[PDB]
Formats: C-alpha cells, sequence, structure tokens
C-alpha cells in the first residue's frame, strides 16, 4: 500500500525546482493528481525533504478539520499552487501555476513523525 509519509511526498514534494507556465499541467500530471480526476488545488513545496520534514517540530497549530496535529513552518517556504481553471475537463486537467514564498502548514503523523497531509500556506 502507498504510506501517508510516501503519499506526501508525492503529492507535494518538488525539491527539484526553487520556484513555467507549464509547470501545474507538467506536474498535476506526472504526479498522478489527474488519473481518477482533475485534484482540483494542490501546492507542490521547493525546499529540502529535510527541512519540510522538520516542519513536524514547529508551531503547533490546529488543522482546518479541527484535529491538533498540524504545524507551520516558521520561516517562508518556496512554494508552487496549483488550481484547475474553469475550463479544464477530465481528462484534460488544466491548471494556473502560482509561485509565493509562504508558511506552510502541515499535518504530521507515526513514528518518525513526519507530514502525511498540506493543510494550507499563509
Amino acid at each position: 500500500k502507498e504510506t501517508a509519509a510516501a503519499k506526501f511526498e508525492r503529492q507535494h514534494m518538488d525539491s527539484s525546482t526553487s520556484a513555467s507556465s507549464n509547470y501545474c499541467n507538467q506536474m498535476m500530471k506526472s504526479r498522478n493528481l489527474t488519473k481518477d480526476r482533475c485534484k482540483p488545488v494542490n501546492t507542490f513545496v521547493h525546499e529540502s525533504l529535510a527541512d519540510v520534514q522538520a516542519v513536524c517540530s514547529q508551531k503547533n497549530v490546529a488543522c482546518k478539520n479541527g484535529q491538533t496535529n498540524c504545524y507551520q513552518s516558521y520561516s517562508t517556504m518556496s512554494i508552487t499552487d496549483c488550481r484547475e481553471t474553469g475550463s479544464s475537463k477530465y481528462p484534460n486537467c488544466a491548471y494556473k501555476t502560482t509561485q509565493a514564498n509562504k508558511h506552510i502548514i502541515v499535518a504530521c503523523e507515526g513514528n518518525p513523525y513526519v507530514p502525511v497531509h498540506f493543510d494550507a500556506s499563509v
């Protein structure tokens, strides 16, 4: 079974790139986020895996779902938000690529204590 930790790295990690207009169209497809449907919104983090994992030891904040296992990065991180276009129709999923530098909020669980969900950017 794909583990929640591995699923987080597939959905949300892209250390290879520091911060193109095609990027979300390419990445949402290559990371298998358009296989069953167009995933409507998704964020990629352009930091090292160790720096993102380290967020699980940073500022504890409420998750949007009311769970207590979310963490906010003390430093800003390079991210890309992918947002499905009005005109996008499965299977030809189309996205708007937006670069930002924001604090990330991730949910962490397990032993080792690692990110399993991307909750928000602020």
